């Protein structure tokens, strides 16, 4: 899969990116990898921010489904005309599809003025697909029409420019250190998944788990920071705020309202603890548990941070603070998604993320809600 690494590029903030063709003759196109979203949708109209879009009239394999699609989401909109047309990914497998396309017509806050991409590759299930589950998702296409293996992983690596590597069909081993560990998916729509302890500096929140998936988690490409229910952020921030009281901040760094700054060079790591969340494994009683650093959830922005976690009323969503520390295996084959020690994650040398395991957790079924 030599091919397909180092194929994801991105700026800090603005999400990562592949490269993609649609139409004959081929139009290249930058676009989102987004695992928390299900459509295919790219620019179609000289939109000011866009680099390059669509140009239907341009080609000759397109075909107008003569449907409308609406798609409000949380920050923002899309708007815009289905159709199909091939679409292939340079540095994917050597193949050609005929998918779904969304050409964006109208747009809020969709697109970032500023960002080298055009469009977005929605990775999760025709369950959440608008206008509705009869819209058969990019990856879905891929995998009927060829012989791509069912599954993808995602190394997103971070520093400003990121990169990272999507592996279409496989795994790569090159990209992980030790074992792969798994934990199932629990529905497919997100991809969702159960989080049955959470730990700071090795010490349990001891929360009810249900709380830490309600209303669920998510695994989510397309999200910036750890995001966490309410009443879990309240937890989260106390144990965080008291491991790391040799040093005072605002309380409004803890809320994402300032940054906090340090000599270059002189970030002091140690005093800030380390984050575990256990997941359902793959055996009855069973979890592992995947720990982060704060050079994953403390984001660059004198050397500035901005705290990537976040209160959230949507649930958990395992963003890029948690995806940037592991290799992360989309086995959509299995309904399960691995985790292994990322080879480019951010560390110091007195610590590293880890994905260790097993452990024993009962009870893990009532973690998820209902
Ligand atoms: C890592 C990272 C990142 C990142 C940074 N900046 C912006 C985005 C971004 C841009 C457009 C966008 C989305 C994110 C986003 C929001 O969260 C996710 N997962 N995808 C998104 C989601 C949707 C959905 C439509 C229907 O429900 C599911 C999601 N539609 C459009 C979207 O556009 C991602």
């Amino acid at each position: 899969f030599v091919e397909m690494v180092d194929n994801l590029r991105g700026k800090s903030g603005q999400g990562y990116y592949v490269e993609m063709t649609v139409g004959s003759p081929p139009q290249t196109l930058n676009i989102l990898v987004d695992t928390g979203s299900s459509n295919f949708a790219v620019g179609a109209a000289p939109h000011p921010f866009l680099h390059r879009y669509y140009q239907r009239q341009l080609s000759s394999t397109y075909r107008d489904l003569r449907k409308g699609v609406y798609v409000p989401y949380t920050q923002g909109k899309w708007e815009g005309e289905l159709g199909t047309d091939l679409v292939s990914i340079p540095h994917g497998p050597n193949v050609t599809v005929r998918a779904n396309i969304a050409a964006i017509t109208e747009s809020d806050k969709f697109f970032i003025n500023g960002s080298n991409w055009e469009g977005i590759l929605g990775l999760a299930y025709a369950e959440i697909a608008r206008p509705d589950d009869s819209l058969e998702p990019f990856f879905d296409s891929l995998v009927k029409q060829t012989h791509v293996p069912n599954l993808f992983s995602l190394q997103l690596c971070g520093a400003a420019s990121v990169g990272g590597s999507m592996i279409i069909g496989g795994i790569d081993h090159s990209l992980y250190t030790g074992s792969l560990w798994y934990t199932p998916i629990r529905r497919e729509w997100y991809y969702e998944v159960i989080i049955v302890r959470v730990e700071i500096n090795g010490q349990d929140l001891k929360m009810d788990c249900k709380e830490y998936n309600y209303d669920k988690s998510i695994v989510d490409s397309g999200t910036t920071n750890l995001r966490l229910p309410k009443k879990v952020f309240e937890a989260a921030v106390k144990s965080i705020k008291a491991a790391s009281s040799t040093e005072k901040f605002p309380d409004g760094f803890w809320l994402g309202e300032q940054l906090v700054c340090w000599q270059a060079g002189t970030t002091p790591w140690n005093i800030f603890p380390v984050i575990s969340l256990y997941l359902m494994g793959e055996v009855t009683n069973q979890s592992f548990r995947i720990t982060i650093l704060p050079q994953q959830y403390l984001r660059p922005v004198d050397d500035c941070y901005k705290f990537a976690i976040s209160q959230s009323s949507t649930g958990t969503v395992m963003g890029a603070v948690i995806m940037e520390g592991f290799y992360v295996v989309f086995d959509r084959a299995r309904k399960r998604i691995g985790f292994a020690v990322s080879a480019c994650h951010v560390h110091d040398e007195f610590r590293t993320a880890a994905v260790e395991g097993p452990f024993v957790t009962l009870d893990m079924e009532d973690c998820g809600y209902n």
